[PDB]
DNA sequence: GCGACGCTAGCGTGCGGCTCGTC
DNA sequence: GGACGAGCCGCCGCTAGCGTCG
């Protein structure tokens, strides 16, 4: 069994390597960082993952019977270290000094602290901006699905009926690690795929039911819970759970995200979400990423959320004001959860007592009507306890305001007279001795000390007692000041203790203000988020969409690729019909339908859009067979299926080049059902194609586009106006031979077409 | 700014930092990392880039008039930031301090001109340089071989090519390159690789743009090893004395680099033992054979250790991890050899003698053991290049130096008496003899004692629980332990020098050596693979025949199905299912192709094969997809010969059928009259009718097993007759009304 | 016939703070 | 001859080696 360490000797293990191990083996699965003084160390092979894997130095604690390896790090550097160590994969378990040194019985108690999981990160310095899920998958009656996120309390969940869901859901929320129930875990068929669609870290905890509902979803759910509280090492700061129904928004599968570079790029690009977000908070940026991971579906509220934009884009001094102060203002919903956690640093207080003197401004700039939450109070002790400029540990320097503890003023009071002293007897010392030079110095080997040089050695009173000598200088010690240093260390340390107990004292007073925090979190992150939107709106050109049940779009642009060219505007106007595209390649097939889901999109979140003008329905879902079974045919009609599955009249979808990948003849003919059946299906449909038949079919709800080339002086060049009606020719050949084609082999190309055309 | 520091206060800067910015201006293009004790600094703006690259601790240096940040890393960590840090883009500049308030540049860090052997791959590590004339004048150096070849491209094209056969570490585009906005633009997209400036005055004879592409190499490369080269001979050659293997050719079949999911010809092929080895065998598939003489007389020595298994088994056995003298030479050329590498060296020169046994007199190998005997009596059983540069000579080597160090013994004999024979006269048996840079040595009285503590004494130091004192009859035998102390340093160095001087006098006999042994390697390696994986020899002759052939790389992961194949000169045509084999057939017959010409055994039983010109290929995947693929085609059409095997995989998709068909006749039909090997698989069933007198028809199929379709590997002749798309779609989970209704349409047509 | 305490010099990650030599 | 390198001690805690309770 388990209970050793690797040092090379005989004997016992010393009392502290006990405690090491002791600790150590509780957590098998974690790098334990043994907190012994002001350093974390390790021992065995453990401090040779350390030095190695940070760099660090390899030394050695030896004792009688044996010597074992160490690695350390000081405390100081901490998180510094510890986001290095998390980015490997570690798993980090903090070991620290719970009881304090001088009241401790030999060997000070010593128990892991926290646990630092990639998805339970509570240090801010470890955190993004962006929100950070623990994600808990569990079976049961369905697939169930739960998500925390434990430095803003969010904890919400749902069941789903299919494989697909769950990972849609799942990869919509960019969980950061993943908790599997047993019987997923032991499948080793299942792991293999979740392990391989979602390299995220994996991790064990037990899923006992907790709570009601869906056993599947009380699984999941206790999982996070169960977790979350031994990471955190202590009881929780949660929100109402949320048993939320993903069918209350629009559908975006993690094809379309990923095809639409919504949230991640295809090509060390932009991304939707990079090129929309102008947020200035980080609850804001979070509140936004929300929004788009989920579009609404209703009318009513998309209206709502547009009015508040269209607001700050006519407003623009106002929309600059609240942008301007909420630059200043803090992660008051994680702040919020800190404090209740009882984490709340000085650090995170002085950061408080800023982002509420930015409130009253507000207020002022917005009017009483936008709710904020009236903490003036809070504000003020806290600009009255605090100093200017925060430090980031309480028994080190000034962090309360003198004239704030009558108990610690008088404290500062005592000690201000305790070291003038010292000041006062080096004059008399120097006169008393004739020694004008002599010194009053200090320091912690020695304490309070009279120096002298080496000229006046021969001048120094018998009364003077040696404590000190140097090159060319002695310190000698007279008995008052043995006496008036131990005041001077007394105060000092009531000093400590009382600045800590004022602090932790006005802590607790925020601590009772986090709900109204909290409120104040939300309400002035949709304040980001509006007038982020507006930002963006005012700088690029957008427009406010209208929703009904025809989409026409008048100069309609793609997002994304116009931040970067010169792009050619296009219209559009679709009404649940069949909308062929054809055309040359290069000419603009692609990201003209790229360009229409995006459009709807934004719409649908509540954002302007990219156009002149924006007529949009309520899509209930964007589905796309866009760029991306051991073949390709194979992969591109497993989407078609999923997607034949799912869309409804009321449903966006994106087919482009849909049954390549195999004879021309089961081209045309999958093609041809496949149009056939969208077409039935009655949704809102964009084919781009070069099977030139599927535009002549017989269909009633049938429309055609087409993009064009103009072979001129040099070759062919390549418009982007989506113009109506099919494509008249291919440019195949043209381009074969603008690619260098031997001029004789292409003209035996043409030769060959007008040959098979000529029937 | 020359002699500005990013920082803040009037005042100049203080020595040190003046220094500083005195060699940090002479090295402007690189970040100079300055030693300071125990770690390599960065001031001013630099030290906030250095902290933010590797994510360091921001500080600042401050002296009276002026405050500068300040980051750095340990002294030690060095060659593994420094990776770090080559690795971001950055070019370094080290300045270390002489060997004792005084410090200069001693190397230059570039990602193709790395000397240090922890920074270096087994593989070649080449310095590129390219410039223009009549024709692109390529060349390439790697600074720690000593190689040093070029050659004369006609065609941006080739130019490419070559460039990218050698996969260079660093570039340098002659001026004329560099001010043409299109090629920059054009060069760095399709080679992403880190360009540097540097003089390109010609160098040497021969073509002009050879010269000036060889000077700048010379005069970049002695920069950054602060001096002479190590060089050899300048080669120059001929891209057309080979078998021509363009860029779209090694990325498609894979030679060197995977297209993601690992596993490349090399990695399954590549056995060697030494890096010698290894660079010669990659040599090797970087530019196969035409002629059969060299081929037969390399498959001569490949079967020569098949036949040998005691003698293959027994070279390999002692090549085995054997250092690298090939560099190693190098390095003592330069004057760079470390102690550990001398001691390197000599585990080497013990291993030699055994190998000679084995192999006998044929080989060639250098009698070093002079060099072996000389390397066993002065080095310790473990020179440490890092321990200061003592503990170095061993005893007895030397006479002068052992005699210093005899001295200096007695010395710390003595302070250690002083120690005995003290508490034994003050009952202290606690008090210490310890030294202190500070004043050099001294005793050591702990708290208590202070009582015990006799006048003969003077205090010269106190601590927290002890106080150090002097004595009078200690000073003299202070100022002597360390006077020796420095000579023992001084004579120890001149030691060092002295021999690795003589290891530094057998540089060629370690080249002749390495490249011996790299060919033994090499033959003994390709022996082990054809008996470990069952390759058998080829034999050259107009007509390719192959009885079993594998793809070489495919099969190490699954079993694989061999097949047959009958060309000559013909367009030997393969429809047939995907999923069932196409394209991997096509690229096995390559690769086959390619191991013959480079003089391996192949993985097949039976192989005749022809002498190929070329092996140019058009497989896989701003500008569609369809124009890209049409580029390569005209490459092929415009190189292809009678005597090239091409291999085209399903030329004409990406655009309409009918311009699909129209251009992918068009093609088959050019490589018809061309005459060359061409494999071409295709979708388009018109071109496996098209009636021409050489061509020919080769298919796979697949069966209705279970469920829906199992797909076996088995290349069948004549074509196929059918396609499975809308069978597919229905596994895929195709609506099976969409399906029907596709069936529908299909046979409605 | 030896377990149990007490006193206390000393080491050691990384790294302020203190000292000392040179001018 | 006030200021600038250049380098050693010790931090906070635990231990081993010594005396000693009796
Ligand atoms: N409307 C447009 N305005 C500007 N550039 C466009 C437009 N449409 C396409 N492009 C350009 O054409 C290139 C892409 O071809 P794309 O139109 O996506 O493919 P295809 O027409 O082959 O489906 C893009 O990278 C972009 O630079
Ligand atoms: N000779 C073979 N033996 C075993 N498996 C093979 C063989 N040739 C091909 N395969 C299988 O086919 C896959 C490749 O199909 P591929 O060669 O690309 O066929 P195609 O181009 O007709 O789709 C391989 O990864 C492997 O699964
Ligand atoms: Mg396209
Ligand atoms: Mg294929």
């Amino acid at each position: 069994m388990e209970g050793m360490l690797k040092g090379e000797g005989p004997g016992p293990l010393p009392p502290l390597l006990q405690q090491y191990v002791e600790l150590r083996d509780q957590y098998p699965d974690y790098l334990l960082l043994f907190q012994v003084g002001d350093f974390y160390e390790c021992f065995g092979e453990d401090a040779e993952r350390l030095a190695r894997a940070l760099g660090l130095v390899l030394t050695h604690k030896t004792s009688k019977d044996f010597t074992t390896p160490m690695a350390g790090i000081p405390l100081r550097a901490f998180e510094a270290y510890a986001e290095r160590l998390l980015k490997m994969g570690f798993r980090l378990a903090v070991a620290d000094q719970v009881e304090p040194a001088e009241e401790a019985e030999g060997l000070v108690r010593r128990e892991v602290t926290q646990l630092l999981t990639p998805g339970t990160l509570l240090q801010e310095s470890l955190l993004p901006r962006e929100a950070n899920y623990l994600a808990a998958i569990a079976t049961g009656d369905g697939w169930g699905l739960a998500f925390l996120d434990v430095s803003t309390g969010e904890f919400k969940g749902t069941v789903l009926k299919s494989k697909s869901a769950l990972y849609d859901e799942l990869f919509r929320h960019r969980p950061a690690e993943v908790l599997l129930a047993p019987e997923l875990l032991e499948n080793g068929a299942f792991l293999d795929e979740f392990r391989k669609r979602f390299p995220v870290m994996l991790s064990e905890a037990p899923f006992e039911p907790e709570g009601e509902g869906p056993l599947a979803l009380r699984r999941a759910r206790g999982a996070l819970l169960a977790y979350a509280q031994r990471t955190q090492g202590g009881a929780l700061s949660l929100q109402p759970f949320r048993f939320y129904d993903p069918g209350a928004f629009m559908r975006l599968p993690e094809a379309t995200l990923r095809a639409l570079e919504v949230f991640e790029p295809l090509r060390g690009q932009d991304t939707l979400f990079s090129v929309l977000d102008e947020t200035r908070t980080a609850p804001g940026r979070r509140l936004l990423q929300s929004w788009l991971r989920h579009p609404l579906l209703d009318r009513g509220p998309l209206e709502a959320r547009l009015d508040r934009v269209e607001g700050f884009v006519r407003e623009g001094a106002l929309r600059e004001g609240v942008r301007r102060l909420l630059y200043r203002l803090a992660d008051l919903e994680r702040l919020a959860t800190r404090l209740e956690l009882g984490r709340a640093s000085p650090k995170d207080l002085g950061a408080l007592r800023r982002s509420l003197q930015i409130l009253p401004e507000l207020r002022a700039l917005l009017g009483e009507e936008v709710g904020l939450p009236d903490l003036s109070p809070l504000k003020e002790e806290l600009e009255a306890a605090l100093v200017e400029d925060p430090p980031l540990k309480v028994s080190e320097g000034g962090l309360i305001r003198e004239g704030y503890d009558p108990d610690l003023d008088a404290l500062r009071a005592a000690h201000r007279e305790g070291v003038a002293y010292f000041l006062e007897l080096e004059e008399r010392e120097r006169e008393r001795t004739g020694i004008p030079t002599l010194k009053v110095g200090y320091n912690a080997v020695f304490g309070y000390y009279l120096e002298v040089t080496r000229p006046y050695y021969e001048r120094v009173p018998k009364e003077y007692r040696p404590v000190q000598t140097l090159k060319d200088r002695q310190r000698y010690t007279l008995p008052e000041m043995k006496e008036k240093e131990r005041e001077v260390y007394r105060l000092e340390a009531l000093i400590r203790r009382r600045e800590e107990e004022v602090f932790l004292e006005v802590r607790e007073r925020a601590k009772r203000q986090a709900e109204a925090l909290r409120e104040a979190a939300r309400i002035l992150a949709e304040l980001d988020v509006y007038a982020a939107l507006a930002e963006v709106a005012v700088r690029y050109g957008y427009v406010r969409p209208r929703f009904g049940d025809r989409l026409q779009i008048r100069a309609g642009r793609h997002p994304v690729v116009e931040r970067r060219t010169e792009f050619v505007p296009n219209d559009l106007e679709m009404a649940h019909e069949l909308v062929l595209i054809t055309g040359p390649n290069m000419a603009g097939k692609s990201t003209f339908l790229r360009q229409t889901a995006l459009i709807a999109l934004l719409a649908q979140v509540g954002s302007f859009v990219p156009a002149e003008e924006a007529h949009l329905p309520l899509f209930d879902g964007i589905y796309t067979r866009i760029g991306a079974g051991k073949s390709t045919f194979m992969v591109e009609m497993e989407e078609v299926a999923l997607i034949l599955k799912e869309a409804t009249e009321n449903s966006l979808v994106l087919l482009d080049e849909v049954g390549r990948g195999t004879s021309s003849l089961d081209g045309v003919a999958i093609a041809t059902a496949v149009a056939e059946a969208l077409h039935e299906r009655r949704a809102y449909t964009l084919f781009a194609t070069h099977y030139f038949e599927l535009t002549a079919l017989g269909l009633p709800r049938l429309k055609n586009l087409h993009v064009a080339a103009r072979e001129e002086a040099g070759g062919l060049v390549f418009y982007h106006q989506v113009l109506p009606g099919p494509a008249s020719k291919s440019y195949g050949v043209e381009v074969a031979a603008m690619a260098g084609l031997p001029k004789e082999v292409v003209a035996r190309a043409r030769a060959l077409l007008q040959a098979m055309a000529a029937r």
